[PDB]
């Protein structure tokens, strides 16, 4: 579990919590000596909770996977809400007494950005921002509502997923700035680089498959190694989205405590 506090929030403190939240969530291994999560983890530890505080000394819950490090849901004074088509796993070990409402839309962008009838270049950041997401969930607006959280998904889970969206958005302490298409095609893109990163561990620093994204200038520029500057210090923890050998359902499901056969 960890904790950020809107109404005392800074930039150094805005690094201490991802820092702490990398190391929050468990490691199936090292890459680069940073942590990662597997394809899967303990469903009782995969789902973590953030105590997030808005700047009206208000303290309300967040819920996301560790994994992907997504928000699925999230609790609200004494209602939770969350997605279809994934995150109702959640009745079993999110909230636990509290009322519980699941909106019609699915926990996928499309979803929300047709309900929004945005996108993310049009919706505004910057920790203040964070204070109109835990805000406007507190006043659940059916329009901004969608928006709202979509917000503290760009600023709490993507923050923790890159140091770079966490820079910017750490820059940012009082005033309020759209994000910019730099963060948009680096997201999509980031979870095709984080896999060929495990990958670069045997390509002495190159790709098999190179990675076409967008500087944070504002222009298109094709990586194709870690001389790139996101594989520098801008890549902390990685998603390994490692199950492909999941497939014989053994080396995973027959761990069978048979391991360390002795006794």
């Amino acid at each position: 579990d960890v904790n950020f506090d809107l109404s005392t929030a800074t930039a150094k403190t805005y690094t201490k919590f991802i820092e702490d939240f990398r190391a929050t969530l468990p490691f199936s291994h090292k890459v680069y000596d940073i942590p990662l999560l597997y394809s899967t983890i303990s469903d009782s530890r995969r789902f973590i909770l953030l105590n997030l505080t808005s700047y009206a000394y208000e303290t309300i819950s967040v819920a996301i996977d560790v994994t992907n490090v997504y928000v699925v849901a999230y609790r609200t004074r004494d209602v939770s809400y969350f997605f279809k088509e994934s995150p109702p796993e959640a009745y079993n070990i999110l909230f636990k007494g509290t009322r519980k409402i699941t909106l019609p839309y699915t926990g996928n962008y499309e979803n929300l950005q047709t309900a929004a009838h945005k996108i993310r270049e049009n919706i505004d950041l910057g920790l203040p921002a964070l204070s109109s997401a835990i805000t406007t969930l507190f006043y659940y607006n059916a329009q901004s509502a969608p928006s709202a959280l979509l917000v503290l998904i760009q600023t709490t889970a993507e923050a923790a997923r890159f140091k770079y969206i966490e820079r910017h958005v750490a820059k940012y302490v009082a005033t309020n700035f759209k994000p910019n298409l730099a963060i948009i095609s680096l997201e999509n893109q980031w979870s095709a680089l984080s896999k060929q990163i495990f990958l670069a561990q045997n390509q002495g620093g190159k790709f098999r498959n190179p990675v076409d994204l967008i500087k944070p200038t504002g222009e298109r520029f094709q990586v194709t190694n870690v001389d790139s500057d996101v594989v520098k210090g801008n890549i902390k923890l990685l998603l390994n989205s490692r199950a492909s050998t999941a497939d014989e359902n053994f080396i995973t499901t027959m761990t069978l405590l048979g391991e360390s056969v002795v006794n």
